[PDB]
């Protein structure tokens, strides 16, 4: 790589991996467009295979972005609607809380206080509507931003109920096929085991375990090179030949709420360029990221600004992944780690990185 990037990048990235005691790194930075790679240490360190650029690492609530992107396409393909309430989806949903939660409310954490997380107890599609029909919204819809699994989960199981297609079969054919993402996995075959990295959780080895809408809220493992294509796909969506997934692109980076400085997309969280990075560093720590925030709305929503810093942070019990691009700029970087560290750092990384590079 040219030396500028290889010196930011290293300069960066080598004190982070020293601080954090990250076992093994990728990182991707997109540069005019094109991917630069750099890989650290372990995938397996009892095994002592190195991370490369065909490693897999779970992507945790990065995820979060590619079923953005899916209900956008799904949106572009005339299936749903964001304006449909929850239940032209889920018939059984008859509780009255549900009046007035739409799909937009779920896909953007504003249902009205939707938990964090499903509970483990959650196994069948009948526990699923139970816990769902239980719940008690501690605000009305469209009022507050409360980050959640159960809510963008929920929208990602709804929005694919029209095509008929599993949420698996959707995102495959209709997300990761047409962008040539070939290494990128929701269950990850047994011919590819031999490219998933371990986690490391206080020093023991562990995966994501299974759990409900898992698939749909951090479920995804995906490589450097996947991932680095993943940005460049949404750096530049009008290079995307199939017409609903270009759609489904920009609609998952419009503006659809604004919480302080930032503005709440499907799946991607975005701020106007050039950020204060101690808006975005410290906003990442899940102190300001998972509290109740009061939402104004957009009305309507603003289509996907250039001149934005776009990311999404994601993490599972033994990684640690975060994602940002600028697209007025055409750069971007993508970090996967196999130790969950602060986001902060995350942060603070990416963005010496990118301001950098201009």
């Amino acid at each position: 790589a040219p030396q500028q990037i290889n010196d930011i990048v290293h300069r960066t990235i080598t004190p982070l991996i020293e601080q954090q005691k990250i076992p093994g790194m990728a990182v991707a930075v997109i540069y005019q467009g094109k991917p630069y790679y750099f890989t650290w240490g372990y995938a397996d360190i009892a095994k002592k295979q190195p991370v490369t650029q065909q490693t897999l690492f779970e992507l945790g609530s990065v995820s979060k972005t590619f079923t953005g992107v899916l209900g956008g396409d799904a949106i572009a393909r005339g299936e749903i609607k964001l304006s449909d309430p929850t239940t032209k989806y889920w018939p059984e949903l008859t509780a009255k809380q549900w009046n007035g939660i739409t799909l937009l409310h779920l896909a953007t954490y504003t249902a009205g206080g939707l938990p964090l997380q499903v509970p483990d107890e959650v196994k069948s599609s009948s526990d699923l509507l139970r816990f769902y029909q239980n719940w008690q919204p501690a605000w009305a819809p469209g009022t507050q931003r409360l980050y959640a699994n159960s809510s963008i989960g929920l929208f990602g199981a709804l929005a694919v109920k029209p095509s008929g297609l599993s949420f698996e079969q959707a995102m495959q054919t209709r997300v990761f096929q047409p962008l040539k993402l070939n290494h990128t996995w929701i269950n990850v075959p047994p011919a590819e085991e031999k490219n998933y990295a371990w986690g490391y959780r206080e020093g023991k080895a562990v995966h994501v375990s299974p759990g409900a809408l898992d698939a749909e809220a951090y479920g995804v493992k995906s490589t450097i090179e996947d991932m680095a294509r993943w940005v460049q796909s949404n750096l530049k969506p009008l290079d995307i030949n199939e017409k609903t997934l270009q759609q489904g692109i920009q609609l998952a980076q419009s503006r659809y709420w604004q919480t302080g400085d930032m503005y709440q997309g499907l799946g991607w969280e975005m701020l106007d360029w050039p950020v204060n990075p101690d808006s975005i560093i410290n906003g990442s720590d899940n102190k300001i990221a998972l509290a109740a925030r009061p939402v104004k709305a957009i009305t309507p929503p603003t289509p996907a600004v250039r001149a934005s810093w776009v990311h999404k942070t994601g993490a599972t019990g033994g990684f640690g992944s975060y994602v940002a691009f600028i697209p007025e700029k055409e750069l971007g970087i993508v970090m996967l780690a196999n130790k969950n560290y602060p986001n902060p750092a995350r942060v603070d990384a990416a963005w010496q990185i990118l301001n950098a590079l201009q």
